[PDB]
């Protein structure tokens, strides 16, 4: 049985080799088990500096998500996340607008809405837009990393062509795809 929570399914991993796009990433994502999993109910993570997988950085990074950490994960110098799960959305026209330190993609039913394909420091960045045919939880999985240096990840997404944006959070966000009451 899977556990139903408001949030995405996170797991983190940390690596000493360095990670330069979204395919190094998968790749360390692939490799191992998780070094820490997570719930990933506030998607709105740092921003701090001297390395995401170095201390208690990820802990601060995470915030509040922190709190359901399987475990301190111990150092590594690069490192990122893997979030997966479900998204409430009316069907419609939306955009991310992403504020990140390194880069990372995210995906809506299995097609990139928003990708930086390699390393950067902190820029933010406006995304196309895309479409939602039907009303309902969508999947929607994301990638983030941190090669070093600092580190931020703040995914947040417009409903009405950019005038206002929002996070993603309990308030919409589902681990199995059936409805939350937490
Ligand atoms: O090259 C990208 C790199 O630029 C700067 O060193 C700030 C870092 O956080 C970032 O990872
Ligand atoms: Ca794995
Ligand atoms: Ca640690
Ligand atoms: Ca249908
Ligand atoms: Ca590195
Ligand atoms: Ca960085």
């Amino acid at each position: 049985p899977d556990s139903l929570f408001a949030g995405l399914v996170g797991e983190y991993y940390g690596t000493n080799s360095q990670l330069n796009n979204i395919s190094d990433f998968r790749a360390l994502v692939d490799s191992k088990e998780a070094d820490a999993t997570f719930e990933a109910a506030n998607i709105s993570y740092g921003r701090g500096s001297s390395d995401v997988a170095k201390g208690t950085h990820l802990q601060e990074f995470l915030g509040s998500d922190a709190s359901t950490l399987s475990t301190d994960p111990g150092d590594n110098t690069d490192g990122g996340i893997y979030l997966q799960g479900y998204v409430y959305l009316e069907a419609g026209t939306y955009n991310f607008k992403v504020t990140a330190d390194d880069g990372y993609e995210i995906t809506i039913n299995g097609n990139p809405v928003a990708t930086v394909d390699n390393n950067q420091s902190v820029y933010t960045v406006t995304h196309a837009s895309f479409t939602i045919s039907e009303s309902g939880y969508q999947a929607i999985d994301m990638i983030w990393w941190d090669q070093g240096g600092d580190y931020v990840f703040q995914p947040t997404l417009s409903a009405d062509g950019g005038s206002t944006y929002f996070v993603l959070d309990s308030a919409i966000l589902s681990s199995t795809g059936e409805t939350p009451y937490t």
